C-alpha cells in the first residue's frame, strides 16, 4: 500500500495473506468459514509451490494468539482466467479445515447486488504489499481508504482506454494506491467486500493509472459453485 498508514490490528479479521513456501504473496479474503477469494495471477506459475494461508495476522513475524497459518486443500482458479489478461481475476482456496472463528478471524459478508457502487464511495483496501519506490515491505498490515472512480472516467484513453469491463470497477490512485504485493486482497465498501484488487503488474500511485479491482458480485455463481464442489 503507498500512502497507506498501519492498520489496526485485527479490526479487519477477514484478511488473509497468501503465501507461497512460507513468503507472503498476495492478499486474500476469508468469504467463507473454509475459503479465502484471492487474485489467479498470484499463482498462475506457482506449478508444485507450497501454498499455505495466513489468518488472524497483523505482523507476518510475530506470534499473535489468533495468528493461524493453514494449509490449503485445494487452488481453483476462475476457469477463465489466463496470464496477461485483467479479466476473470479469481481465485479460490479451500482451507485444509474450517478456521477457527473469533474476533480477529471472520469472514467478511461479500456483495451479490450486480450493481455500480455510487462514484466516490470511500473503500478500504488493505495488504502487506510494497510501501515505497524501493520495494519496502513491511512486517504488519497497512491500509488505506480510496474513493470508487466512475468507469466511464476510468475507461478514457488517458486512464486505462476502454479495458474496464461490466465485471470490473476502479478507485482512484492519486499517491494513495495498491501496489505490487497488495493483488488479491479486498476492496470493502460499507462493510461488505465489493472487489478484489487485479493482480496483473501495475504501476503504483500515478492518478492516470487508478487501480482495478474484479466485482465479485459479477461473479457470484462461480463463487457459489466452487464452494458447492465441497
Ligand atoms: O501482488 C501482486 O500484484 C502480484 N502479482 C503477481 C503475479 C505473479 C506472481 F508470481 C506474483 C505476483 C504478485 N505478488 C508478488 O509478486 C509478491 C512477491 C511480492 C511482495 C511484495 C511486497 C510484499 C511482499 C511480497
Amino acid at each position: 500500500i503507498l500512502g497507506g498508514r498501519e492498520a489496526e490490528a485485527h479490526a479487519r479479521p477477514y484478511m488473509a495473506s497468501v503465501q507461497l513456501n512460507g513468503a507472503h504473496l498476495c492478499g486474500g479474503v476469508l468469504v467463507a468459514e473454509q475459503w479465502v477469494l484471492s487474485a489467479a495471477h498470484c499463482l498462475e506459475d506457482a506449478a508444485d509451490g507450497k501454498v499455505q494461508v495466513l489468518l488472524g495476522a497483523h505482523s507476518l513475524s510475530q506470534p499473535e494468539p489468533s495468528k493461524r497459518l493453514y494449509d490449503v486443500l485445494r487452488a481453483v482458479p476462475h476457469p477463465d482466467s489466463q496470464p496477461d489478461t485483467i479479466d476473470h481475476d479469481l481465485l479460490l482456496l479451500q482451507l485444509s479445515e474450517k478456521a477457527t472463528l473469533g474476533p480477529a478471524v471472520r469472514p467478511l459478508p461479500w456483495q451479490r447486488v450486480d450493481r455500480d457502487v455510487a462514484p466516490g464511495t470511500l473503500c478500504d483496501v488493505a495488504g502487506w504489499g510494497i510501501v515505497n519506490h524501493a520495494g519496502r515491505r513491511p512486517d504488519s498490515l497497512q491500509h488505506v481508504l480510496l474513493p470508487v472512480l466512475d468507469r466511464a472516467t476510468c475507461n478514457r484513453r488517458t486512464h486505462h482506454d476502454g479495458a474496464i469491463t461490466e465485471r470490473l470497477m476502479c478507485a482512484e490512485s492519486n499517491r494513495r494506491d495498491s501496489c505490487k504485493g497488495d493483488s488479491g486482497g479486498p476492496l470493502v465498501c460499507g462493510g461488505v467486500l465489493e472487489g478484489v484488487v487485479t493482480s496483473g503488474s501495475r504501476v503504483c500511485g500515478n492518478r492516470k493509472k487508478p487501480g482495478i479491482y474484479t466485482r465479485v458480485a459479477s461473479y457470484a455463481a462461480w463463487i457459489d459453485s466452487v464452494l458447492a464442489s465441497a
